[PDB]
């Protein structure tokens, strides 16, 4: 579309190896936009790794990965680097970067995803978010409701709460759909309707059709580290 972020290929690493995957922006000036990386471990799961700052090369990491993950920028090729150190089978999972604005503090265009597979073969801080329910199943045409609950206040300093929405649809990278709890994301259908505060934050879908189908996340970015609610599931009975 206008802005893409073209990830590097499947990689099929042996155990112990490092990897760098690479994440190619285009349609956007680089330098002006945070650079988030995502593990999504196979399931409902996105984990965040850390941010860059292309404009000073500047990091922030969740604590989980520090020392494993080492994100870099090439500001001359417009592209993002995430390398992957002593790499076991639990590091086999699909990666994600996903380009975050400042204004949502949302993850407004994500890369189609880089799957890493790990071979030797030929070929109570941090902010919890409990989504319920875990599966919603439903006839098309029905009205579906998603609640996610936060640990703690999302409210930010600025009195702005940063709470989103994503949909990720059967083999595509998550898509936002609403940033700061109740506004629609360009091109979302006015079907959904995002509410809440405090801690606790609702997304309702007034009329389920197929496109709206897949596994839905919240995401908290008021408070680092970022964090993610376990997916609900939406699909047909
Ligand atoms: O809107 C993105 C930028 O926000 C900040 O900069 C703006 O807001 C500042 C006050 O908070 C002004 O002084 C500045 O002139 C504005 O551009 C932030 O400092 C920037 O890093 C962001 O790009
Ligand atoms: O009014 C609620 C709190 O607002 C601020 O803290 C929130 O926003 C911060 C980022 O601006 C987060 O790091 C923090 O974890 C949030 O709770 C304010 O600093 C707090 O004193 C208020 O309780
Ligand atoms: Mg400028």
């Amino acid at each position: 579309m206008e802005i893409q972020l073209q990830q590097s290929g499947p990689e099929l690493v042996k155990p112990g190896a490092s990897v760098k995957i690479s994440c190619k922006a285009s349609g956007y000036s680089f330098t002006d936009y945070i650079m988030l990386w995502v593990k999504q471990s196979h399931g409902k799961s996105l984990e965040w790794i850390g941010n860059i700052n292309p404009y000073y090369g500047s990091t922030s990491y969740n604590l989980k990965f520090k020392g494993k993950a080492t994100l870099t920028v090439d500001k001359s090729s417009s592209t993002a680097y995430m390398q992957l150190n002593s790499l076991t089978s639990e590091d086999s999972a699909v990666y994600y970067c996903a380009r975050k604005n400042y204004y949502g503090s949302s993850l407004d265009y994500w890369g189609q995803g880089t799957t890493l597979t790990v071979s030797s073969a030929k070929t109570g801080s941090d902010v919890v978010m409990t989504q319920t329910p875990f599966s919603l199943p439903v006839s098309l045409g029905d009205q579906a409701s998603i609640s996610c609950r936060s640990s703690q206040s999302l409210v930010h300093s600025n009195g702005n709460t940063y709470l989103h929405w994503y949909l990720q649809k059967p083999g595509q990278s998550p898509k936002l759909l609403i940033y700061k709890v109740s506004n629609r994301f360009s091109g979302v259908p006015d079907r959904f309707s995002g509410s809440g505060s405090g801690t606790d934050f609702t997304l309702k879908i007034s009329r389920v059709e197929a496109e709206d189908l897949g596994v839905y996340f919240c995401s908290q970015s008021t408070h680092v580290p970022y964090t993610f609610g376990g997916g609900t599931k939406l699909e047909i009975k």
